[PDB]
């Protein structure tokens, strides 16, 4: 499934509902702490909705656990994120991947 | 993992090599039949390569055990597919996927 582990508190009041956009930055890194991407480096915060299979379970399952202003360490399992295929190119197969991402704002 | 059961025999003797291009066709369905996509519909035959990530990993290890001109269902466990997301707006999540897939020729 994923885990959820909090680096910085959020607001502790405003959670994630389907059919809001969640507007993070994120960084991806395997289980050893190799970084494969981050929005970060763009500068270009990811958006995205619940509800619509637009990012892996992992995420869907995680983030709607954070609240506004709360950045977190979300762990997935592979079934939760890409499985045995894993993504080409970028992600081996059978890999736990850990996100960590801070959840600026609901639109 | 995935599980092959042959339609039609294959010439027991020409099984697909990484580095060698299989050329396919094939119809997705769901477990209860639904169809989801066909190369057969669209006449033209799917090709891919072993060993570049290239497809789901229920097909990477299903075909590897075809030999050329055979007819299989391969039947897909979730985690060597899709896994808990599913595809956008084609498969659900947890789905077990199955495929009719011929095995025309190897280049
Ligand atoms: C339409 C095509 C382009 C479109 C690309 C973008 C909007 C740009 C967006 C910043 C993606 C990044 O581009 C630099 C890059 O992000 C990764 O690096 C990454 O950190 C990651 O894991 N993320 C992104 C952050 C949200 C979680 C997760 C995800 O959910 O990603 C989603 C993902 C790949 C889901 C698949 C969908 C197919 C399902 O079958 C499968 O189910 C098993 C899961 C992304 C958001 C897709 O919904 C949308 C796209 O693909 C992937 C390693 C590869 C991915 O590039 C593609
Ligand atoms: C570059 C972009 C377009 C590029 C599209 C094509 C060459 C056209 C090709 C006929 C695909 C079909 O287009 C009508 C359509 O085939 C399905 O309908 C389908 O029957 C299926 O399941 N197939 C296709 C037959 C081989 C097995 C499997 C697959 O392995 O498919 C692969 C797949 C989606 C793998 C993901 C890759 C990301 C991993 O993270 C994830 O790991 C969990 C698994 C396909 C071949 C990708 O490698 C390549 C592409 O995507 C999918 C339901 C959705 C897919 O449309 C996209």
């Amino acid at each position: 499934g994923v885990q959820v582990e909090t680096i910085s508190p959020g607001d502790g009041r405003t959670f994630p509902k389907r059919g809001q956009t969640c507007v993070v930055h994120y960084t991806g890194m395997l289980e050893d702490g190799k970084k494969f991407d981050s929005s970060r480096d763009r500068n270009k915060p990811f958006k995205f909705m619940l509800g619509k299979q637009e990012v892996i379970r992992g995420w869907e399952e995680g983030v709607a656990q954070m609240s506004v202003g709360q950045r977190a360490k979300l762990t997935i399992s592979p079934d939760y994120a890409y499985g045995a295929t894993g993504h080409p190119g970028i992600i081996p197969p059978h890999a736990t991947l850990v996100f960590d991402v801070e959840l600026l704002k609901l639109e």
